[PDB]
DNA sequence: TTTGCAGAATCGATTCTGCA
DNA sequence: AATGCAGAATCGATTCTGCA
């Protein structure tokens, strides 16, 4: 589907839905290599890296 | 007035001792439902807010 | 049509500031 | 002057979206 059973919101594929539910379920699979950091999305793993490491 | 982490400087010695909070990372505004603590008061009003 | 990059927009959470 | 409440202003870690 494309309705978020959380919170209500439709999306334009099923495939970012599935994305968009992470953050109501708390799964986290980009893991962050050089510590316990953990990210729903490719985005918020690359600002970690380039704030945190560097 | 001024703050030796980040060089910034405030309106007063008393608004200082809770801007160090935000770096020191000491909490004392603590939530009676969760573990959560704040460094200034408003943050945990916002918190029971929503949350509680 | 489904997946994916990349970075701007969003908005929860926090800091700053007007006024007492 | 120093303390303090309350909400305006700001921030940034993440979500969302133009494009491919
Ligand atoms: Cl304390
Ligand atoms: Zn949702
Ligand atoms: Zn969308
Ligand atoms: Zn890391
Ligand atoms: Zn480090
Ligand atoms: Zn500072
Ligand atoms: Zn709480
Ligand atoms: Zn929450
Ligand atoms: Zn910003």
């Amino acid at each position: 589907s494309r309705e978020c059973s959380y919170c209500g919101k439709f999306f334009r594929s099923n495939y970012y839905l599935n994305i968009h539910l992470r953050t109501h379920t708390g799964e986290k699979p980009y893991k962050c290599e050089f510590c316990e950091y953990a990210a729903a999305q490719k985005t918020s793993l690359r600002y970690h890296l380039e704030r945190h490491h560097k």
